[PDB]
């Protein structure tokens, strides 16, 4: 034998058999990072007695770095915020981790509406790191480092054929395309691929029928570009679909006249360096046509739509149709790439704060905090309602506290300026109150939302929403709940007198109504709008919110095909936009080493891992702890039966999409 | 085909699966918590918001199934850690985002323990959860389809493997049952090198030696008493310190007489659970192969007084005319070895060598060494979330899992908790610790072994200590090489502001005497290692292939369910009824209870957590402005040495004896 003390010998005495340098951090030891933070003073700060400052440790912020280190920094500030939080909420009794017995009276006590002073709508109220509740928004721009070596970066560029060709070198090798991204596919910027999202991609639910007005509107632009083929088309006007962002203004106060910007002031602790970055933002329209194969077909980008269509600029496809040709590629049709990525822009806002953050999160929070306030814990609906609520208050609060005003707020165009003193004045937070104000609980009901956006997926035999998968699961999977909600909400609510006598339902809702700010939440008084309203809670709960959200990272990692803004002005008119070409496209996404620009790719990149990072398990566990429970029982192990019959109708609405589509395996079980 | 058609037909149909061909594999968190709720396992409150003491079930569960009880244990336990973790967070000793906090302070936060608890000292936290564990186990359950149903061996061996997931981290998810000679004394003594507990074993004495001697002699035994006489690498494994560790006289039995409850008055019902200090003398022989020669059962002050049992077989190779499967007296004597190895292994071992003594150490630190200092920032990671996870084992692991399923009593459950066996355990062990005779090299020296310049190869079956001989002095040279950036002569550790109170505050508040009285570079370098040492590799040797070892109850099962035998011929007379008997496998005795804690007390103990992340770590915050350029390369070197270590560790596993079980536990 070599003995052990001549092994551990020629390990030491010999030279390195392993490089660290080839073997890039993947995550944090959290330990170390903790520590590292101290030394750095990202801190809370505190006097002799033990009470906080109100301020950090650090007078200025983080000065080197790199990419991947401040990628992974960010995680893990986050989630250690998350913690604090949930920690947090488990000492005040928002969240109990082990349970506890409280009284109804007890409750209203502890969960309290917070008044809108915040800026937010309304939440719990909330009241070591929450106590002094701007501070914790600090240390994540102290974690950014002033400026970080650009070499072996996704953003360096200088074209998009590199930062092409980087994206695909980072990819690994259903499951897999968690670890993927849109660039995966060479025509990642395709009119296919661009307009499919608004069926399948990560805001599958808000493109609607277009009307008879916008309709007239196109048709007259039309007409005075001389464009008389797209004109016959709209004239005619079979199945045209738009997706308008134009209420942007109406939700900011902006008018027609003003332009959306956010110049970003560069701190050096607090104070301004005179350096600055604007973003810019716009109301966009595009209008689509569904053809009868199934594929949605872009015509029509208005950029920013500023009141009329007479004083915005719109540009219509030079390709009429999915299977158009024209003498210039889609990839080399620059002006029109640019009004989709600008179009692209109004859907990262419209999705993340409207169709993300207010309509599953936020609306949720109103209702969780109702519940605890005015049904008593052993209650039926209560019983049901609170096991699709864990952990989500606190989670809702770090969104609060750091998610809005550290990011979504700081890549967006929509300013006034970053970092703001008051987030009252600040668009991104007016947008968060009018989504949260124009929100209809009801008409988001799945029947009544495809109804009244205007798709008769329910009866169609013809097969033009094949490419509509998000609409045929969820048909489905509503259906699925439903019958779920009603044989248990039934077992005791056998006619609407059950429910109109109920002690509980009727300040239920008024709760919601009134201080959870929902008027469009139902006053129940028949059982099936019981059912329906808490179909729609657990509908909200798990598979809207997956819908919504388990796809972030594949869509927006790869900055140019979703990116939060533009980093330049748009054009001046239509004859600039006209002569677009690869240059003024490229210039106007965070590429480069240039302008700030790294900083927004690493946010927008680094945003679907932040807000990411079931219902069988769901079913089975509400069956065991249940072996009227006997009905409550037979619900579950129906409901489980179910799911898995219907997980192979997703797969199915998956494959039978139009060839080339990518997959929406978003809901399997 | 429209999905009103789709909908409609799913809905209308039969159900295409049935529920309970798909078994509970997590709970759903939401669904659990409100159960708890439901059934009043949950503290009560009065009207202003402050707790009552106790909880809200008068009385526990009915009803229940092996699986959902089984997760229901973990998950509650996994709730008890967060609460744990939360608390922690408030109160400030551990705090989740990171808080400047001068020393003065924090000699406040951080305070002593007064062993009023019944525990040996510890941070100062500021019976009705032990309660709520009984609760979760309902007072019958459904015993088809379950691992202790039995009623023989060979049906749970059969059961056992069926459970195996479907076909290293292979090993993780699989028991030692997938052997069939589980049972072979190879494999039994093999454990003593390379199982959960691989470091108490040692060089037998001349006087232990000369007693079975002369047990032998009277015994009529005229080989064994040759090979013992001869005496060449005889070593032993010794528990009978187990009565002096309780204050137990010769003249006293092992007991844990179990109450049931109906809440909180018995009804009656009892059951008894029986252990023993016993001592099993093995011989090593030259080729590498460790074999058992003698078990003392309960060892009661002398041989005379004992009942020994020596082995039919002399050597690994012997052959008897009784096949070991049969040789039932013997597989029952090695069963009840294996009761005691589980005590020392679980209380000693795991819980109070790293554990209890770390958190001593981790105390002191954080009331002795500001946080900037070097020793602050090189010892603290690896301490993270240590605390409040000793909290939830000292509120809820010991008093209800460890010593309900330990036989040493003398009740259950315990109004004292000094005065309760296991706690004494506990206290003895923490006394008897020898911080620096467990550093490695003294450690395998002392316990009586030349691993260092053996080029025979009689320990080739002994990889913990091959593997811990190199892996020691790889942290060791890592923390030298940082230690010596700051500390470059002896005085400036003698002149330290700090380490000075750090080796006072621990020897006597932390009641660790044998900490050393830090003077020197090299003993500041020692303890540091052992520090690193005891928090990753020896944590990890211990306690990772606990789920292995203890999983399939009958090869190493916590206690006995039936008394000793009276005399060494009543032992001779024993059948496979006697063993089986004595093992928690049937319907009765609330034996399945027994199996379900057993069973679940690993992956209650076993739960981004090793050096080669931390190397790694370290690297990338000192790329970035002691000495940090120093610190850099250590930790470059220490990642590199370890992935070379790696390479050595699955040779050290492969070098083994033809048969042998892998020893993959210290892969980086
Ligand atoms: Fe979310
Ligand atoms: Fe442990």
């Amino acid at each position: 034998v070599v003995p052990p003390r001549s092994k551990l010998d020629s390990i030491l005495s010999s030279g390195l058999e392993h490089n660290i340098d080839h073997d890039p951090l993947e995550v944090w030891d959290k330990g170390v990072f903790l520590n590292e933070l101290l030394k750095q003073g990202i801190a809370l700060s505190t006097n002799e007695n033990g009470t906080l400052d109100g301020e950090l440790v650090a007078d200025e912020g983080l000065k080197k770095g790199s990419y991947k280190g401040t990628r992974l920094a960010l995680t893990e500030i986050y989630s250690i915020l998350e913690d604090a939080a949930v920690s947090h909420f488990d000492k005040r009794g928002y969240e109990p981790i082990f349970p506890v017995k409280r009284e109804l009276d007890l409750k209203k006590r502890i969960y309290q509406w917070s008044d809108g002073t915040d800026g937010y709508p309304p939440h719990l109220k909330v009241d070591q790191i929450f106590d002094m509740q701007s501070k914790i928004a600090q240390a994540v721009s102290f974690i950014i480092p002033k400026d970080i070596d650009h070499e072996n970066t996704p953003y360096k560029g200088p074209t998009l054929a590199d930062v092409e060709k980087f994206n695909k070198a980072q990819f690994p090798k259903a499951d897999i395309m968690k670890g993927r991204n849109i660039g995966e596919y060479d025509d990642w910027y395709s009119d296919a691929r661009f307009a499919q999202q608004h069926f399948s991609g990560v805001n599958p639910s808000t493109i609607e029928t277009a009307s008879q007005d916008k309709i007239k509107e196109y048709i007259s632009e039309a007409q005075k570009q001389g464009l008389d083929k797209v004109k016959a088309i709209l004239e005619d006007g079979k199945d045209i679909l738009i997706q308008d962002y134009s209420y942007f203004r109406e939700a900011t106060g902006a008018t027609n006249e003003q332009i959306f910007q956010n110049t970003v002031y560069e701190l050096k602790g607090t104070t301004p360096t005179g350096k600055t970055t604007s973003r810019y933002a716009a109301a966009s329209v595009v209008i689509f046509q569904l053809h009868e194969d199934g594929r949605l077909h872009p015509l029509a980008i208005t950029l920013d739509y500023k009141g009329s269509l007479d004083n915005s600029i719109t540009i219509f496809n030079r390709r009429l149709s999915p299977d158009d040709t024209c003498d210039i590629a889609e990839k080399e049709d620059w002006p029109w790439r640019y009004a989709k990525t600008v179009a692209q822009t109004a859907d990262w806002a419209r999705h993340e704060v409207a169709t993300h953050l207010v309509d599953t999160h936020m609306i949720e929070e109103a209702i969780i905090v109702a519940t605890n306030r005015i049904i008593p814990e052993g209650e039926l609906l209560y019983e049901i309602l609170s096991p699709h609520w864990f952990r989500t208050l606190s989670l809702n609060a770090a969104a609060r506290k750091l998610l809005v005003p550290g990011v979504i707020a700081r890549i967006a165009g929509f300013g006034p300026t970053s970092p703001s003193l008051d987030f009252k004045g600040n668009n991104a937070f007016k947008l968060i109150d009018w989504s949260y104000k124009n929100f209809n609980f009801q008409d988001k009901y799945i029947p009544n939302d495809l109804k009244k956006r205007g798709f008769d997926i329910k009866g169609d035999k013809s097969g033009k929403y094949k490419n509509y998968p998000y609409a045929n699961d969820m048909y489905l999977l509503w259906g699925i709940i439903r019958n779920f909600v009603k044989t248990v909400i039934e077992s005791q609510y056998t006619s609407d007198h059950v429910v109109q006598k109920d002690p509980y339902i009727g300040g239920w809702c008024k709760e919601i109504q009134t201080n959870g700010q929902i008027p469009t939440f139902p006053t129940i008084t028949t059982v099936e709008q019981l059912i329906d309203a808490v179909t729609m809670c657990i509908h909200t709960a798990s598979p809207q919110h997956t819908a919504v959200n388990y796809l972030q990272d594949y869509y927006y990692s790869f900055v140019p095909a979703k990116p939060p803004a533009l980093c330049t002005p748009l054009p001046q008119d239509l004859s600039a936009l006209q002569g677009y070409t690869e240059k003024d496209l490229t210039a106007a996404l965070p590429i480069g080493t240039e302008d700030m620009k790294w900083k927004d790719w690493l946010l927008a990149a680094q945003l679907p891992e932040l807000l990411s990072y079931n219902l069988i398990t769901y079913a089975k566990s509400l069956y065991n702890v249940n072996k009227n429970c006997k009905t409550i029982k037979k619900a579950a192990a129906d409901f489980y039966s179910h799911l898995k019959s219907a997980g192979v109708e997703f797969e199915n609405y998956s494959k039978g999409q139009t060839a080339g589509t990518v997959e929406y395996p978003v809901l399997q079980p």
